[PDB]
């Protein structure tokens, strides 16, 4: 029962979505770990996303759950954000982070046109 690190949610794709009607948001989506497929039985793989802008001294943790995509509404146009998501496989629980992804929120985030 040694805690090994098989596959974290890799291919962390971060996109800024600006809807015409809805509010502009950061759309974070990741790829589920290869093999296993924690779909059978009530043992689903939950994901947690932590993010914060450059001038943020503290991290904002947002637990997504079973869904493999998360949206951030509280964003500052024209600022750097750091994002991380990780899952907890049956034989490999986590207590630390690693995949720090750098995403730039465009100044065009707000429709100042």
């Amino acid at each position: 029962m040694y805690i090994v690190q098989p596959d974290p949610p890799l291919e962390l794709a971060v996109e800024v979505k600006q809807p015409e009607d809805r509010k502009p948001y950061l759309w974070i989506k990741w790829s589920p770990p290869t093999l296993i497929d924690l779909k059978t039985g009530w043992f689903t793989l939950l994901y947690e996303i932590r993010l914060k802008p450059e001038k943020a001294a503290e991290w904002e943790i947002h637990f997504a759950g079973q869904q493999t995509e998360f949206k951030i509404l509280s964003l500052h146009p024209g600022q750097k954000y750091l994002v991380q998501v990780r899952c907890k496989p049956d034989h490999g629980y986590w207590s630390a982070w690693s995949p720090a992804t750098f995403i730039q929120i465009p100044s065009d985030f707000t429709m100042n046109d």
